[PDB]
């Protein structure tokens, strides 16, 4: 019985994202009750919420309506532009010398050890978002944890994972025999959910205009915190959690996946997360985590003076969000149209693989033609990856580097001025 | 003994889906008098008629003013419907001239010196100004003048009038005089602002799949409190309290002052002698201008995230946001150029103590707002918003030739836009 280990990921930034940070501060004190030690939970978030400006509870974070203070305690091992790509890989790989800032915390795991890794944000079809740019993609990840267990140092890894298309993550990527259990919030092409909303009537905030979680997240979290995590297995919690998150009737929701060596899930929750001496035995979805950005927005401004600064901000923040988005979705549309025609434009973009199958074949090509396009049309921003499958069609269709640097080219021909399009802190790929 | 004839006068001076309440709130109006007494033939109606049939409503042919409540669209007379919905035939209706009518079906208020007139708005507005779906716009001291040059005419006993829309009271405060026996309720004084009731984000019993508000809260508070009791034991005092209360904060909120003007002698009259009364015998946190924008939000939620629904939802967001951005702009960066950095703001949004009337000079007030129009695009329904800034500059003295250059400087272009059109007229 070795020890256990933990890595708690926050992809974005911005009190709109409010609900990302505040899953992964719910989870390290879940972690800590659970018996897990604070220097054995490397934490990744980039901590604007609790001392943000739109914060009525300065120094506080929440993960439900009644939920008390989970901020206060966690480490800030990696914080603000520290949250990146090559430091989260240093961390789960256990190299002290790859880091690059923070605290200098890593996993420095055994052969006996048990790691846990949890991610919330934003994503799209094989990637998923930093608070930094570039953003973490499939294929690098999944290297990653091929390459830590190359190294054996670990017995069995759990991976939960929340964010749009999350099964596109380990979908095609992802192999068995890895000791490697990982579960999704989402297939490779439905959505995840924000929850604790504002104008949500199941169980809204009271002055708190942003979500204050989200739905997977806090189904796995608020299961696992009035449990007795040696009785549950995890197993148990993947139906549990797929129930709570599925649709009802025909309403919308989403499948939660799990991949990998399904064995594993046998394990009591406790051989990953510890339990709580407290010993028992074994509600939204009306908004998308797209969207959940912009309602922070609206209820800023609906809720504001009707004369004040504060809502002619956030009508600018409306104004200049949407604008963006609809610049985007235009311009992936007009790429689309511009490469293969009018009629195939759409079919290539808009195909989906059959489930197993990897998002793309080349990801060094998808990389590229992210780069293309957005030299000429701006940053995707976090919201821009959802139209990442339209890239890797265009990849898959055999489409070369410099096609799209003409094409894109063409649909955009000057950047877009905008907080949103800027490309002043990197590209996304 | 009902000496006389009983008449009414419903008016809906909004169109567009996303002012469904405005309509609603007429018919359901029209529907609580025709039960109560008064004949069709002794209502006159003005509405655009562009919900029942709309491509947006659920319930297609049909209009509701509450949650659970019935149709209310069925049986209403389409006396002034479309661009007949204007000025000139409101005051030619309420003047009861027929040969001053233009289109529409030609039903006026004829009436004599023991009958009864009732007086139903519900729309947009301003300060001193209410918004038609036709422009031009109708203007306070014109609606004073053809209700004092109805009384004039001594044509009528008494006259009541319920009025629904942003700053009310500006309409009638310093304008409307005693001895007309007139008496008139608005939804709010000359400086706060309306709200619509039974909207999908209000939390307090939402609509079912409606993505627009249902009704008004000052208009639905006075209807359906008519509608369940007995008119013979209820008076017009007794209603304006109870629609006072109702529409008033709850406690460090907000609400709306609900006031009255005019004969308050004639308010002890029973109800019954206006809008007529129902056999059934009982004894007795969305305003005006964002109730637009939360239809417009609420299309955009609940659609589908890939569908060219969604995107329509979206530009309209955009383009209705753009527009009252632009306008805010305008409005303000003119008064920058007439009165300078600092003193710009404050003669503009200076406000006259209660009982003032908005402006001394109406016809300045319009040709002015002609002036701001011609080079920075109609201000909308939205955009009457800022009449008191128009109706200061007058008061202030500035001349018509500052405003046209001044506005010409702060609006170089046109503004490219449905709201800011001028292809239907100017607001003044």
């Amino acid at each position: 019985s070795g020890t256990r280990w933990a890595v708690l990921v926050a992809g974005s930034s911005g009190y709109w994202n409010y609900r990302h940070q505040a899953d992964i501060c719910h989870a390290y004190q879940l972690l800590r009750k659970g018996g897990l030690k604070e220097e054995n939970i490397v934490v990744f978030m980039y901590d604007d919420i609790a001392n943000n400006y739109e914060n009525p509870r300065p120094g506080t974070i929440i993960n439900s309506p009644h939920g008390k203070d989970v901020y206060q305690g966690v480490p800030k091992d990696y914080t603000g532009d520290d949250v990146n790509v090559d430091n989260l890989f240093a961390v789960i790989l256990g190299d002290k010398t790859a880091v690059k800032g923070g605290s200098g915390k890593v996993v420095d795991s055994g052969p006996n050890d048990h790691i846990f890794i949890f991610y919330s944000n934003h994503g799209g079809p094989g990637v998923l978002g930093m608070p930094t740019s570039p953003y973490l993609y499939a294929n690098d990840l999944n290297d990653v944890l091929k390459k830590k267990h190359a190294l054996g140092t670990y017995k069995s890894l759990v991976f939960y994972l929340e964010a749009c298309e999350s099964g596109s993550i380990f979908e095609g990527l992802l192999p068995e025999g890895l000791n490697i259990y990982a579960t999704t919030a989402s297939n490779a092409e439905e959505s995840s959910w924000g929850t604790y909303c504002p104008g949500e009537e199941p169980s809204p905030p009271p002055e708190y205009e942003t979500c204050l979680g989200d739905l997977y997240s806090v189904a796995w979290m608020e299961d696992s915190g009035m449990h007795n995590l040696q009785t549950e297995t995890l197993h148990q919690q993947y139906e549990l959690v797929k129930r709570r998150t599925a649709p009802v009737g025909y309403s919308y929701g989403s499948h939660v996946m799990q991949y990998g060596d399904v064995g594993i899930s046998k394990d009591n929750l406790d051989l990953y997360m510890g339990t709580n001496p407290a010993n028992d035995n074994f509600p939204s979805r009306v908004t998308n985590q797209r969207d959940a950005d912009l309602v922070h927005f609206w209820e800023k401004y609906r809720k504001a003076p009707e004369g004040s600064a504060r809502k002619t901000e956030a009508q600018k923040q409306v104004l200049e969000a949407m604008s963006h988005r609809l610049h985007i979705d235009n311009s992936v549309i007009l790429v689309g149209k511009i490469l293969f025609g009018i009629s195939r434009g759409p079919e290539v973009l808009n195909k989906v693989r059959s489930a197993g199958q990897p998002l793309v074949d080349d990801w060094n090509c998808l990389k590229n033609q992210v780069r293309a396009f957005e030299r000429h049309c701006g940053s995707l921003s976090q919201y821009g990856i959802k139209h990442m499958r339209s890239f890797a069609n265009i990849c898959n269709a055999g489409i070369q580097m410099e096609q799209m640097e003409e094409a894109a080219s063409q649909a955009c021909t000057t950047l877009p001025t905008g907080p949103w399009s800027s490309l002043n802190r990197g590209f996304s790929a």
